[PDB]
DNA sequence: GGCGACCCGGCGCCCGCTACGGAGTCAACTACGGGTAGGGGGTATCGGGCAACGCGGCACTGAACACCGTTGTCATGTGCCTTG
């Protein structure tokens, strides 16, 4: 994946990847989308 | 394709204190090079031991004046005797 094409996707491994993800994580839109899911949802997906 | 059991992991705990034993353990080597640290050697600096010598009360120095006290002393005033 790296060799055939680059400068498009950034990848990593270990806790550094998690730190990068949480740094750029946008929890507000996740909360909004999960509220939308809760409004119209069924099953154990609702509990998750 | 969410329900469903079931399965599994995964975890959570599991009366109270005193008082009451010990035990302690298996597989390299040398060469160099520095640097610190020790030792003694010698040296500038700080600290300890004594009589004059600062003081002060008073004391002596009485010496030299002062303070009353005293019998020195004087020239000058009453009382009796002699003469106007």
């Amino acid at each position: 994946l790296r060799d055939r094409f680059g400068t498009y996707f950034d990848g990593s491994m270990g806790a550094a990847a998690l730190q990068k993800r949480l740094e750029s994580f946008d929890l507000d839109e996740e909360a909004e989308r999960l509220r939308e899911i809760i409004r119209t949802g069924k099953g154990q997906k609702k509990t998750r």
